[PDB]
């Protein structure tokens, strides 16, 4: 018997340790000005609001995982590498953005609990 889930969506809970939770995220892809650079040289630069006019045609498709450590939560959780992120925190992030879900991850306060996708698998039959 048993199986790798066959339907619904998939759900791990990791506890906080150490601040991370072993696993780990991939960089925002990076959204710079095709023609600009004319605002200061080393500091923050301004993003929420602008102008609701054109607004460019941004990426953020999903997150997805990056590597899972060895012992730690998410490892145990049963996360893995290539997993994509769908929920976190029982919060639908469908809409939501990296920077979002990212403060979901912080503010997990005791728990942190996310959601992926596992594919068709099945190396053996039984």
């Amino acid at each position: 018997g048993s199986s790798g889930s066959s339907g619904g969506p998939k759900t791990v809970t990791l506890k906080r340790t150490s601040q991370g939770f072993g696993f780990t995220l991939r960089h925002f892809i990076v959204y710079p000005p095709e023609s600009a650079i004319q605002f200061s040289y080393k500091d923050e630069e301004n993003g929420n609001r602008g102008g609701k006019q054109r607004n460019r045609l941004e990426p953020m498709d999903t997150i997805f995982v990056k590597q899972v450590k060895e012992g730690g939560p998410a490892f145990e959780a049963g996360l893995c590498t290539g997993d994509r992120i769908i929920k976190v925190n029982g919060e639908s992030v469908i809409g939501k953005t990296y920077s979002q879900v990212i403060a979901l991850i912080q503010n997990s306060d005791t728990t942190l609990e996310l959601s992926v996708m596992p594919k068709d698998s099945g190396p053996s039959s039984g």
